[PDB]
């Protein structure tokens, strides 16, 4: 029964029975203390790394033996906890310990009642003493003298003093035995505390202990790390060699013997000083806990707020858990605990100081914003990583700037390119793995409650990671100036809008070095600007005038250009995205609303970077509205995550890398219909772009949105369509049958993916003109996938005559794009047919 | 519900009761002190805005707690405050903690009434003071001498000391506890200010806690940045290692693992000397209040005017919003609400000071010119970042050849040459990210009630880095001579005339090859000195004489020829704009007119970039002396903006390159005058450049 | 009383025996803080001097340290340390780009010279440009403020 009291002091001084981590161990340490004296020296290892635990723990071993004195049989008294850190610089330890023991037996030579037995002993204890005051010049001296060969030859000391050489390890054994006669005990312990607040201090303690602590009637128990010690007793065999031996000997073929020799006398040493019979290592925190399905060593609970009794107390994985399921947006699962895992594997002090900071903090709220509650204790418990690992540092700028450009640097030093932007602990560096959980904080925090704030992450956060990662580092120190222009360029951690960031993402897939001059790149089409003789059918320069509104307004925002050797309009998916997230930003008015559509198409002077070596306008803010004020009722319940914005991502990005390639060839002159699965225009690698991203929203919110605890895409393969729209049909004609067994909305499961699926941008994207396949099987999915989406948004998105006209090839449309089939990608000669 | 008294008598320079802002913190901060004396090493480190006022705050949380002292049910003694850089070089702390201690104890040892209490605790506090004289030799000697061994063996005393060494650290803890006793408190409040400006003394700030300042009795406030005392606490770690083992142990794999241990103990030496849970952050005002949509954590109001009562006081984010608007000359909307949100994180002394400098004169003023108010307020507060950032910080040269100097630095220090001439406060670094609304403030009033100004800054001001990120790609420290000779050329510094830098702009578009040399170029179209042969239609040369009044004098101000290798005529909107700026800048004289008329028509060659490797006129003239008699009464109404005039150059720019494209891809033999949009000629393409033009200004404005 | 604490100036290492005499407060001037403060105790010596000078501010004056710029470092921590008050004025002059220089070395010697033997990486070097960058100009800000900055002009400005 452990119960950690959080809003306790919990300090080492402080720390009493019932809420010491380490009980078992402290229980078979004093078992084999007693043991080793009721049958040379005997020392004894309590081993841990920094924050382990133990000053605390071995002040309770202390604790445990001076409890009972005289009941247990065997008698060991306790001198207080040396700390070597805390002694005075230059004092001997001999003297630490003499001084500590004086007081101990000088305490009990006044508890004696007779006079006679006290005087007796007072004497004897008086003339040890004297002795080792006349030989502690031996060890602070910086020469010998000859007089102190007069005093070497005096053999008068009453004693018996064996050897006479005035050795102050024999003057020491006898005032050792002496003070057990008086004390009457049969052993003496010498207790020393960990040395790794500064561990130059631990030599004197070590060369202590075998100089000195060599009797039978001493017994040491010290604390502290192995490895730390290993490289305290290791720089210390290199000072036994001769400097100029070290210089002129610098072959390989003699450094690594020399380098061999001093392990094998470090080696030696640490085995000579703590037997490892004798050695304890200070149990971690998840080595007590264990794991889910396997029982933990102990049962350990804690406290999370005050004035609650120990049956209210929680375990600390549940604990940790809450705290990484809430304040990180995690549902139950393989990455939840997996964070929880990492930390239990933190020193208990850094662990400690999480679970104070976040539930002090949260006492003291509740009496809200749980992931801002874990990303402030995060910020100043992982801060020495965070230094170290060249991130932001003042929480006055803990936005969405600094969080974008914290994804870059933090992959830059993962070396993890491909899923390295779930920040996930996995990492083989600590700092890398201790900002991983800190990063995370913030992604679930600036992501909390919004819509344009979580695609901003998905675009520019683990967008630029990507971007980065397939176009930008074949030119590549090189390395840290491409980083240097890269991030100028792009302005990551600056940028302005989504759509700014999106203007420059489309050039920058255009940038790279691509084969075979063709214009369909990754999650975007070359339209081409002009149009000149051999144009096969209805191909023609792309116009942005012929489309109505809501089409004008929705590809008008999708329209990038670049002012390359020559001005290259761009439409992609990107632009689409970034204009989402700018309008998500806008408010209920409509006076800044035209703002958004007119920023992104207008002014846009993109130049290249420099490793590239060369009225029915109103009937759409109308529909914006009644979907910006839907944005606004649902988006404070979103709960968004590092991990499930980076696998958002990450689905995304496989589709658009498929769209490039499986359709840049398919473009026949017979393509314009789109009747066939063969054929696929312009209107086709758009159509599938945008419904890329909804089935990765689709899917992935349904794996990790922390609001829903029943997986509703269901066991089956997850292909996220390319040419074919029957999967993705299919998951969400899954998910309604399964809502409705559970009588459960729409809205509150899925309201990442509802808001995107009712944007009124994407509408006109999804059912195109030379879109939709044509077949007797194609028509049969699309016809209920209409009927889906039309369900899942809750009103008509095309009119029965709307969908009859598409499917069977004149009509305007105010909600479908007509221009884009008839337009031209750049390098896409249509010399050739689709074949039947 | 803070009220802020801009107009108040007393001096801003003193902090009094709720004089400050952060009290709604330092309230639960004093509370959290008392907190953990109900049950040790408190240590509570205080931070805050880089630079914000970590002196000020500290002064004044010792001194509301020196006050309370019998009204508050625990009681807690302050020391002065110790600045550990104004302290002798080798003086321990625990010599200038106790040498405080001392005097706060003898003052209430001479505050006593009776003598039977008097004497026993003089004598005990002496008795106290002395045994820690006896151990201060430990702290200091560099050697062990065996006399010490007597002395740590002198167990005559009757304080009863736990431990039997002659430990410093239960010595002081006995002296504390006497001294707890004397003044009547539970605990002792020991605070440091910033270590900053010698960081090595800080290592003597951070022992001392860590030994002697671990008592349930003493609550020690810690100042300054963890960054600075981790960079303190790494480099002692390293010295604990012999310098024999880093000679002789260099290889990559043991010289990480060497640091990858030292990064280890200075985690946890910050986690043992300060706890996260009692780290302080001094929130800024934005946190203070937050944002207009979201519910705002504590309300906050300014007397914008002396006099004003509790009830009529205002937000602080309108006080600043109705200030920055004001002179920035910004709509109500999100354009003025990031640059108010820049405000609110500067630090909490300076916002409430920029608000009386503006407020203040304004009251003097009125009893105008706002932006050149805000600009003067904005001065006091921001002069360390203009000076740190090379721009003109000269109090007499805020002026216009100054501004245009200002633009160019402030856009190569930020880097950014696409989006820097809209001076937001995008930068990351302080400094340049606290320029932006200096220099804004400047350009909005160098322009306000101008027009020829306004032309000054969009063709030289923000026009110099459009035409650069047209240049610098040509061409890839050379980058940093590239800047210095690009500004003499265009003599950003000291321009004369626009109609001078828009003469030399046209030589150095014209340097950049185009594709198949149609001759057309940003903005302009490149006009041939001699005749082509057998050209069909009409293509002849040019000469001026066959244009009449109106048409030659302007054409003769967009005309410019430029001696190279190849002698060249040029034909620009940008030179028609630089014929208006001197025209708007003359008087209404009509003998005033004929010089900036004569010099639109002067005809003087340009000398080619140095890194390049080469009365007629009367109707004119009645016309453009009578416009400016109408530009007169117009110019009091426009109040430009940095932001207005980086927009109309940022579409008129862009445009520029879509008629420079639309024009030159049509090749034609017969498109003299052009019936269908398919045809282009060298007039239609000025045409559309002058409507780019008013089209940008149009919708902008 | 100056000249008893004139030591702590001087002195390479702490005495111990100075405690006792930077524990008393026999002196009548009653100095506010507790123990031996040359800050505080030129204070009021200052105080007293405008007094008997019948003065209200004692202008102090600084050459410019070019013939030797190491000798302005006593000059720089002694305008701080001492040299602030209310009845004191401090004009120095100098070329700031040689002071900055000479605060840039000695925000380098509060570095452990172990740590920057064992610390060359470009990632921690460029940092620590950055905080002694930051370190020095914060130095200079605090010393002299910019308001009271003066550049003198040369011809070609004049
Ligand atoms: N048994 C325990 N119960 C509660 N909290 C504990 C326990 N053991 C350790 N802790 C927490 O972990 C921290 C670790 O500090 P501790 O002094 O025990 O470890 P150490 O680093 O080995 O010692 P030192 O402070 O001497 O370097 C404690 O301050 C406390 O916050």
């Amino acid at each position: 029964k452990i119960i950690i009291n959080l809003f306790a002091p919990n300090l080492p001084g402080s720390t009493k029975e019932d809420d010491l981590i380490q009980k078992s161990l402290r229980d078979q340490l004093v078992e084999s203390i007693r043991n080793s004296i009721a049958y040379g020296r005997n020392v004894f290892f309590v081993d841990g790394t920094r924050g382990a635990g133990k000053t605390t723990f071995i002040n309770s071993v202390v604790k445990s033996l001076n409890s009972d004195q005289d009941d247990v049989k065997v008698n060991i008294k306790c001198l207080p906890t040396i700390d070597p850190t805390k002694l005075p610089r230059h004092e001997p330890i001999l003297v630490t310990v003499t001084a500590r023991l004086n007081k101990m037996v000088s305490d009990k030579l006044k508890g004696y009642w007779a006079s006679n037995d006290y005087r007796k002993q007072k004497e004897q204890w008086q003339n040890h003493l004297a002795q080792l005051q006349r030989g502690l010049h031996l060890l602070t001296d910086k020469e010998y003298k000859p007089e102190y060969f007069s005093d070497a030859l005096k053999l008068d000391a009453q004693l018996d003093y064996s050897i006479g050489g005035q050795d102050l390890s024999e003057i020491f054994e006898e005032l050792v035995k002496r003070a057990c006669e008086i004390l009457d005990c049969k052993a003496i312990l010498i207790t020393f505390d960990d040395i790794d607040t500064q561990f130059d201090a631990g030599w004197d303690v070590l060369e202590s202990i075998r100089k000195f602590f060599n009797s039978r009637k001493l017994v040491v128990v010290a604390t502290g790390d192995l490895r730390l010690y290993s490289q305290l007793i290791r720089g210390k065999q290199y000072e036994n060699y001769s400097k100029t031996l070290l210089e002129q000997e610098k072959e390989s073929v003699r450094l690594a013997e020399r380098g061999y020799m001093v392990e094998h006398l470090e080696q030696q040493y640490l085995l000579k000083l703590f037997p490892v019979q004798k050695r304890i290592q200070l149990k971690t925190m998840l080595q007590l806990v264990g794991e889910k399905g396997k029982a933990g060593k102990e049962e350990i609970k804690v406290k999370t707020e005050p004035g609650m009794q120990d049956i209210d107390a929680i375990d600390v994985r549940q604990a940790i858990g809450d705290a990484v399921r809430e304040g990180l947006n995690l549902r139950e699962g393989s990455d939840a605990d997996m964070y929880v895992n990492e930390l239990l594997k933190q020193p208990v002090r850094l662990l400690m100081q999480v679970l104070q900071d976040f539930y002090t903090k949260k006492y003291h709220a509740t009496s809200l914003s749980v992931p801002n509650l874990l990303r402030n204790a995060l910020y100043g418990s992982m801060l020495s990583s965070i230094y170290r690992a060249g991130l932001n540092y003042e929480q006055h700028r803990f936005g969405m700037d600094s969080l974008c450009k914290d994804i870059f640097t933090y992959v830059k030093q993962d070396r993890d390119f491909n899923t390295g932007f779930y920040l996930r602990p996995q990492s083989e560096s600590e700092a890398l793995r201790n900002c991983s959980i800190y990063l995370a904080s913030q992604v679930s925090e600036n992501c909390q409650g919004s819509l344009s704030k979580f695609l901003q992450m998905l675009l520019v956060g683990c967008g630029s990671v990507s971007i980065f990662n397939q176009f930008v580092t074949e030119l590549a120190e090189k390395f840290e100036q491409l980083i240097s222009e890269y991030v100028a360029y792009m302005s990551v951690g600056r940028i302005e809008s989504a759509s700014h960031w999106a203007n420059r993402c489309c050039a920058v897939v255009a940038n790279s070095p691509n084969d075979e001059k063709i214009g369909v790149f990754l999650g975007m089409v070359q339209l081409n600007r002009k149009s000149r003789q051999h144009m096969p059918g209805g191909y023609k320069k792309f116009n942005i005038d012929t489309e109505n509104g809501l089409a004008k307004a929705a590809m008008a925002s999708s329209l990038s250009t670049v002012a390359s050797n020559n001005l290259m309009d761009f439409c992609s998916v990107f632009n689409l995205i970034g204009a989402i997230a700018d309008i998500s930003a806008c408010r209920c008015e409509r006076s800044a609303i035209t703002n958004a559509f007119n920023k992104v198409i207008a002014q846009t002077t993109c130049i290249v970077p420099p490793w590239s070596e060369a009225t029915e306008f109103s009937d759409a803010i109308t529909k914006v509205e009644q979907w910006l004020k839907n944005v606004n009722e649902i988006e404070i319940g979103i709960r968004p995550s590092a991990l499930l914005i980076g696998k958002v991502w990450s689905r995304f990005y496989f589709n658009l890398n498929n769209v490039a390639d499986q359709h840049k060839t398919r473009l026949y002159r017979n393509a314009e219909h789109g009747r066939m699965a063969s054929q696929s225009n312009a209107a086709k690698i758009m159509r599938f772009n945008v419904l890329a991203f909804l089935h990765a929203v689709l899917v992935e919110e349904s794996l990790y949105h922390s609001v829903s605890d029943r997986e509703y895409i269901g066991e089956g393969l997850r292909l996220n369509p390319v040419t074919s729209v029957d999967e993705f049909e299919k998951k969400i004609k899954i998910i309604g049958e399964k809502l409705k067994a559970d009588n459960k909305t729409w809205k509150n499961t899925h309201p990442l993916f509802f808001l995107l699926i009712s944007c009124p941008i994407l509408h006109p994207f999804i059912f195109p003109v030379g879109g939709i396949n044509c077949s007797v099987k194609a028509l049969n999915k699309e016809t209920s996938f209409n009927k889906l989406i039309d369900e899942i948004v809750g009103d008509k998105l095309l009119s029965d005559e709307e969908w009859d006209y598409l499917t069977k090839n004149q009509q305007i449309f105010q909600n479908t794009i007509t221009s884009l089939n008839s337009s031209t990608i750049v390098g896409a000669s249509y010399d050739k047919d689709t074949p039947a």
